[PDB]
């Protein structure tokens, strides 16, 4: 499967990590007009939190290179202006988060992508989620979304809740890092010594995944200053009475069967640094969830906001090809 990436941010980069280390998917090139192949290169070898790209990265004036791979580099404001066709690429990833409906990502079809996968929520281009709902997916579907990653996170530990004891009714709390004001007065003041409460959509985007939850889910989110993990905290209602074991019994086993590699399970005492370059979607923390009654429920569930999407974004783009 023959990819390009549009976009170098910090999705982008992950993506095209993970995508090198795909033995099916070749990145055949980058596009983004605001930064130089020198700048480039710099920002996908060195990562703060994620550590060096353990492999050689350098640049000419036509590539970024990386192991001997050469990729080669664009910087068209408008992605119709790209060889696409002329370079045979088979899936266009949009992480610009510019290019997010049906009408602007169709734009790489135009340039000769046979299709795009959109590292974003889309209110137009369907929405999927690995182990949720990629079993929707049909091969005439040309422009796909991968939601969002709190979305990924919750989805399917709220698909595995639901379908063995029922969800009633949920609601959600994201403790959430800063890695990603006149339109949020609260997120313009700074992150540094601060607890920023904020709104998030996440809970409602399950609704569209899981369309069984529908109006069923809503929460928010506390912002803080902390390495780019974040921690969902899920108090749901149950249909069925069930006992903590039970629900441990049940996440493992999904996390072990059906959702291996999406829904991750853990026992020990994790802090929020032990899920830097966790590929899971949702890392299920069984020690520090809470039972009140039978049908009363606080679950907690881990995930890196950047390494775990950008691994589902592949996911979904090999997906998405194999049809
Ligand atoms: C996941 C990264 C992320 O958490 N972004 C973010 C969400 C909510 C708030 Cl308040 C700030 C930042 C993701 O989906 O990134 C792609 C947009």
């Amino acid at each position: 499967v023959r990819v390009a990436i549009n976009g170098f941010g910090r999705i982008g980069r992950l993506v095209m990590r993970i995508a090198l280390s795909r033995p099916n998917v070749e990145v055949v090139a980058l596009n983004d007009p605001f930064i130089t192949n020198d700048y480039a290169a710099y920002m996908f070898k060195y990562d703060s939190t994620h550590g060096r790209y353990a492999g050689e990265v350098s640049h000419d004036d036509k590539h970024i290179i990386v192991d001997g791979k050469k990729i080669a580099t664009y910087q068209e404001r408008d992605p119709a202006n790209l060889p696409w066709g002329s370079s045979n690429v088979d899936i266009a990833i949009d992480s610009t988060g510019v290019f997010k409906e049906l009408d602007t990502a169709q734009k790489h079809i135009d340039a000769g992508a046979k299709k795009v996968v959109i590292t974003a929520p889309s209110s137009t281009a369907p929405m999927f989620v690995m182990g949720v709902n990629e079993e929707k997916y049909t091969s005439d579907l040309k422009i796909v979304s991968n939601a969002s990653c709190t979305t990924n996170c919750l989805a399917p530990l709220a698909k595995v809740i639901n379908d063995a004891f029922g969800i009633e009714e949920g609601l959600m709390t994201t403790v959430h890092s800063l890695t990603a004001s006149h339109k949020d007065w609260r997120g313009g003041r700074t992150a540094s010594g601060n607890i920023i409460p904020s709104s998030t959509g996440a809970a409602k985007a399950v609704g569209k995944v899981l369309p069984e939850l529908q109006g069923k889910l809503t929460g928010m989110a506390f912002r803080v200053p902390t390495v780019d993990v974040s921690v969902v905290d899920l108090t749901v209602k149950l249909n069925k009475e069930t006992t903590y074991d039970e629900i441990k019994k049940v996440v493992k086993a999904a996390a072990e069967g059906k959702l291996k590699g999406v829904l991750g399970y853990t026992e020990d005492a994790v802090v929020s640094s032990d899920f830097l370059g966790d590929s899971h979607s949702s890392i299920f923390d069984a020690s520090a969830g809470i039972q009140l009654s039978p049908k009363f429920v606080k679950l907690v569930s881990w995930y890196d906001n950047e390494y775990g999407y950008s691994t589902r974004v592949v996911d979904l783009v090999e997906h998405v090809a194999k049809a």
